[PDB]
């Protein structure tokens, strides 16, 4: 049920239909009773810079693995895209979800750029979204390079909140 993220319907689109829609994609996997999922949602609610940025740059979906829905999952290139109807369990599985909240950030074709498996405080989390949303991930050479550049960028944004 959508009561999972009551009050955040301005951020999360209905997860019956999951795709980037000419935006970066943000997938949040959560569940009932997880204190980290609860803190993550308060940050989305109460940090305006975060809330605005997500709404500006991402198609965001909240998948509660406490339940089992079906999802039309549409990803891929302009010329060739695949739409598959799959269950909550099948969706979680393709992203190897094993803790909550797991956050998946993907490009406009639904190719995974980065995955975070845990709650991150809002200052750092916003820096991760910016790196992706402003396209800075593109100026990298591999996974080792993207990670170093990401970790550098988070530190800089951390210094910036003083």
């Amino acid at each position: 049920d959508k009561k999972s993220y009551a009050g955040l319907e301005d951020v999360f689109s209905d997860n019956k239909s999951i795709s980037p829609n000419d935006k970066y994609m943000l997938l949040v996997f959560g569940r009932n009773g997880c204190s980290y999922c609860e803190r993550f949602k308060k940050d989305l609610k109460n940090v305006k810079e975060l809330r605005d940025y997500i709404k500006e740059h991402f198609s965001a979906y909240y998948v509660n693995i406490s339940y089992s829905k079906e999802h039309d999952f549409k990803v891929g290139d302009k010329n060739n895209e695949k739409e598959i109807k799959m269950s909550t369990e099948e969706l979680a599985q393709i992203y190897a979800v094993q803790s909550t909240p797991t956050i998946v950030l993907s490009d406009k074709t639904g190719k995974t750029i980065y995955e975070l498996p845990g709650y991150m405080p809002s200052t750092q989390f916003l820096a991760v979204l910016e790196f992706i949303g402003d396209g800075k991930y593109q100026d990298t050479k591999d996974d080792e390079d993207l990670t170093k550049k990401l970790k550098a960028y988070i530190k800089y944004k951390t210094n910036l909140s003083k």
